[PDB]
């Protein structure tokens, strides 16, 4: 319930018992088997058992489950289930193979009848491979499952070099590997902060596609049912939200395990926008808490690192192996001890018999001379005379010669940090190849999900907006002014006083209404320009007085009928045709009524939101008012391009080489160019 | 069903199986136990099992039965009965005690799964003790049960002297001893013919008493139910037979197991007569066939003698014992053989080891020298070095010394016909005292039962019959003539012509009828004498002509009205007052009208049935007719007694000394006595 797992085998006391109970060393129903090491009807055992029997619970199941095992986390009697129906999985061999080899400490059964292992001799770090379970909340720990092969290789790298940094390990260990083909979307940089602190969170997202018209979800985030997300998307439609979604059906089979169809209203629904709202508001994308809290080899609870986890596990695996070999060693050293004592009798029979014959207590007397032990002397006393035959001795010298070969073998490995390391790698490598499998949850960073407002759910379909000289607005479909875009984004106009206005294209009639009868305008003011670009689009606002500023399209969006005091016009000044900045690296070009040119990078004129703005090109105030001099042309254009300036029938050509000659500091009056007045047009080559 | 028993243990193959199945060596229900050595649902096993469970079936039951075990010889499933409910009786120990001691031959189980004994090591001759069973008819054998102690003593007498005659054995063995207190009534002389021929019959009778008025039967003949005899006596009453029996009731309890009351009509019913009719016509007395047919030690069927049976059994008991001892002997000789071989190693270790060490196959080489066996040498090879210690040797010499003592012991008994005989007696004696019991069926010879005729069932009560001078008959109760007796026996009269007549006292009126109006008499003939004695009573008939004869009262019984021509009277002769002969040894006394006396033993005058008879005393025919001389007095009287002969007032006395003087041959005229005429009376002193 609240217990942490062990670092050695990655099991809580309950799981360990369930696994051990089913091992070869559980030597008639299922209750019979579990009841042997578990209290009858015990609740925690029940839940832990049920969990183990289902797929998508463990990344590497310890049991092959077969049947229903009880509707949910409510009851199903283990007395109704045959012992046959539960089987330990091949993966389990990792935990149990080495049990009879002096590799675990043994403590009493739940009721003092039997004995059970304190720990299990896991060959691979199950702690990481399987981690914790249930993904509830208010757990004391949260360990994600990892890929066996990644971790294996990562443990191997650490045997070869303990000073292996985390970065090197994260070039092997990608991150959690969940029993689902849904993606882990969190940054690899963020997936690193987790493994340095042993704590954080990881996010997943359902895998989807567009199947002509509708959307098909094929893979779902770890432990979220089709029913769950399909329920949320349905509540969003039941509410006057998600109006773009027409139908929703669950077409899951056995051909397609998790096929969910989301049918949009029409053909021109931006389903990426929809999908990006759903990941933000449904479990089609989900956070998973990570807290690598566990019990260490020092028997203390501690949240630890990927490094720390893998190191400390290594010292446990080493210890486990030390034991495994020694278990054989002790068993071989003993027989050699015995064989020697027997061999002492063969060479000294006349003497050994004579002492057996002539003295009171033969044994103590036999270990005195010969220098034997109270166990060699015993073996000598138990010798049948038939064992004293030549042929019998040759059997003994043989067995002895093998067992001294084997003894050196084991002792050599047990005396070498290098030989022992070669051994562990080879086992780790073989186990990786034997019990391993490919990655399931791929790491794919994705465009972060964002919810939309009830505003940007509305229709949205291609429209061309037209304002003509007559002062009338005509919103068309798919002469003075024409602009591009969707139907939900607004259309801006700017008046001859320096005010911006927003109108919705939904309010304007078709290609078959006066603008003055839509906007509250200052006395006499004419509507000069019209704009329609992305909300965040960069713009250059300016006045023919020579002042201006950079701003975003948003800073022009004034929805209220009065308008917004945007750019302030000096005496008798007019608003310049606004420039759409299409790259911060572009150049600004200023041309004056007298024929002076200045150029500077547009990322050099301050960004404001309203006001007179700063100087762009110097023209005396008095001279501007009288319409004498003043700013006539203003362009933001790609760097190092060529222009043809039209002055009537004349086409004065300007290459980047002549433009490098008018490049200067902002606010300067700029260099004068001969006969460059009354410019009719400026084209960009 | 039709198999004979074995002489050794007195069992048929079925019984043997039932007993063995329940022995210690039947190692969960009752069917489970018997089904182990018997075919399932087998019929003969079923009957034989049921039989064994009831008392009064066996004289020495082999099983203590507890429960109903199936109404009659119909079914009761042995699968419904717990193993507990059947137990082998203490008596059985006689048959089973010696089974694991090489005392039986072993042949396969009914189905080849197990092994069972061919015979059982019976210590006492169960063949006689229990015999056969069921007492059906058309059996191939019939062996009565006998008393254990009688037979035991009888077997013992035969060990002491095989030439013991049958007569000596029949002074120990009384005869059959049945599980009932009813009597064996057959003659001991007849009980001997049976035991010499091995075949014959024995008769039994119910034990009874008179309980003021009625009769109480307490013990019944072997295997006859109260219900059976009580049914027969009831059919006799239902029929116009047994009219003297009034009521009949079965007052059996648990205070009185077999109490049956037979109530007579009155007080004066001769219930001995009744009882003596019932033994003759009901099973209150019964014959039992004896046919001592059995299987001998030569495996052949043969009916044999009490002698033969007991002898042949003795040779089986001897054989059984020979085995029992030898079984121990072989087991002791072997250990001694082994002990010796071991002892050979202790004294020759240096040598034995050196050969074990230096040669290819030690064993064959070790039996070569030392002169050992392929089993001693084995025991030496199996010796642990620790067995070679001093202390171990002293254990071996000890065990050896005891086992040589024991060996001589057994071998001494096995080498002596005398020592062996002492052994068997002692066992037989102890078993007799241990498993024995007193006799149940006593031998009591009794008055052989005889049925009565519908005639002698009639009333019968004391009556005095009176015929007076007037010629009238008056049958009284409880003057010229008075006679004694019962009322069913007839009354005889004899006329003056020599004819006898029978009349029934039931036809004559009381003490308040003329005889001529009852009998057809010759013209003028007077009725002279009247007699009434037992039917078979001896009588002396004679005529005053001097002729006569001896006859039985029956020879006077003529029931037809005409009469019977009994004694022929010479011219003018008269019939003498008939003499009741009360002892064949008595003397006849003849006195003549002239005064001549003759005497001779009455068993000296020929016995006839009718006619003139032979001479008694010589008197010339002519002189008799003329009434001159003639036979005047005739007496049959006790030998050597004294008489006073009355001649008026004179009383002439005659002692045996004067009568020895008139003793003579019959037919002689006899010796003349002075003044002995007109005798008025003859009294006997």
């Amino acid at each position: 319930d609240r217990a942490l797992p062990f670092i050695g085998d990655g099991l809580k006391p309950v799981q360990r018992r369930i696994v051990y109970a089913m091992s070869e060393l559980g030597l008639r129903t299922v209750g019979d088997v579990l009841g042997k090491y578990h209290p009858h009807g015990d609740s925690a055992c029940y839940e832990a058992m049920v969990l183990m029997a289902q797929p998508f619970s463990y990344r590497y199941p310890l049991v092959d489950g077969q049947g229903n095992w009880g509707a949910p986390d409510d009851p199903k009697s283990f007395a109704a289930m045959r012992y046959t129906e539960s089987r330990l999985s091949k993966y389990s061999e990792l935990l149990l193979s080495e049990l009879g080899q002096g590799t675990a400490d043994w403590v009493p059964n739940f009721d003092g009848t039997l004995q059970e292992p304190k720990m299990l001799p896991a060959r691979l770090p199950n702690i990481l491979l399987n981690g914790t379970t249930g993904i509830a909340v208010g757990m004391a720990t949260d360990i994600p499952p990892h890929n066996l092969r990644e971790v294996a290789q990562a443990a191997i790298a650490l045997i070869d070099q303990p000073k292996t940094t985390l970065d090197q390990l994260l070039d092997i260990v990608q991150g959690p590997d969940y029993p689902t083909e849904a993606e882990i979307i969190t940054s690899r940089a963020e997936i690193r902060k987790i493994y340095e602190n042993g704590r954080g969170s990881v996010r997943m997202r359902a895998v989807w596609k567009k199947e002509d018209g509708a959307v098909v979800i094929s893979a779902l985030p770890h432990q979220v049912s089709g029913a769950r997300v399909l329920e949320q998307i349905a509540a969003q439609m039941r509410n006057k939200k998600l109006p773009m979604v027409d139908d929703l059906r669950d077409e899951s089979d056995h051909e397609n395990p998790t096929r969910l169809v989301i049918v949009p209203r029409s053909n021109r629904v931006d389903m990426d926008q929809v999908m990006n709202h759903l990941f933000a508001t449904t479990d089609l994308e989900k956070s998973y808490r990570i807290n690598l809290n566990m019990i260490g080899l020092d028997g203390r609870p501690a949240v630890k690192n990927l490094l720390e986890i893998l190191s400390e596990w290594l010292v446990f695996r080493r210890d486990t192996v030390r034991r495994r070999l020694n278990y054989r060693l002790e068993k071989v050293l003993k027989r050699l001890h015995i064989l020697e004592g027997l061999l002492v009798a063969f060479l000294n029979i006349d003497e050994v018999i004579e002492i057996i014959r002539n003295e009171d207590e033969p044994k103590p007397a036999l270990m005195s001379r010969f220098g034997l032990t109270e166990t060699q002397a015993e073996a000598i006393l138990e010798l049948k005379l038939r064992h004293l035959a030549k042929l019998e001795e040759m059997k003994i010298r043989g067995e002895q010669s093998e067992l001294e070969k084997e003894r050196d073998q084991l002792q050599g490995i047990l005396a070498s940090e290098r030989k022992m390391n070669n051994l562990l790698k080879k086992e780790l490598q073989a186990d990786a190849q034997a019990y391993g499998d490919d990655r399931r949850s791929p790491l794919q960073e994705r465009e972060e999900a964002k919810a939309m407002s009830e505003h940007d759910m509305l229709p949205s379909e291609p429209v061309t907006i037209v304002l003509s000289q007559m002062g009338w607005v005509r919103s068309a479909k798919g002469f003075k002014a024409a602009v591009k875009g969707k139907s939900n984004q607004p259309v801006v106009f700017v008046d001859s006083t320096g005010r911006s206005y927003a109108i919705d294209p939904i309010t304007l009639p078709s290609a078959r209404e006066p603008l003055t009868g839509k906007l509250t305008l200052p006395p006499g003011a004419t509507v000069d320009h019209m704009l329609m670009e992305s909300d965040d689009q960069k713009l250059l606002m300016a006045s023919d007085a020579g002042y201006g500023f950079v701003c975003t399209f948003n800073d022009l969006v004034a929805r209220n009928r009065a308008g917004k005091a945007l750019i302030t016009l000096p005496e008798n000044a007019h608003v310049m045709p606004p420039v759409v900045i299409e790259d911060a690296s572009d150049m600004l070009l200023a041309i004056t009524q007298a024929g002076r040119m200045l150029m500077f990078p547009v990322s050099d004129l301050p960004q404001l939101s309203k006001g007179k703005g700063n100087k762009i090109i110097n023209i005396p105030s008095a001279e501007a008012a009288r319409g004498e001099d003043g700013l006539a042309q203003l362009y933001v254009l790609p760097p190092q391009s060529t222009l043809t300036i039209h002055v009537g029938k004349r086409k004065i050509k300007l290459r980047p080489e002549e433009l490098q000659k008018v490049t200067g500091e902002r606010g300067r009056r700029g260099t004068l160019m001969r006969g460059l007045q009354r410019i009719d047009r400026v084209e960009i080559d």
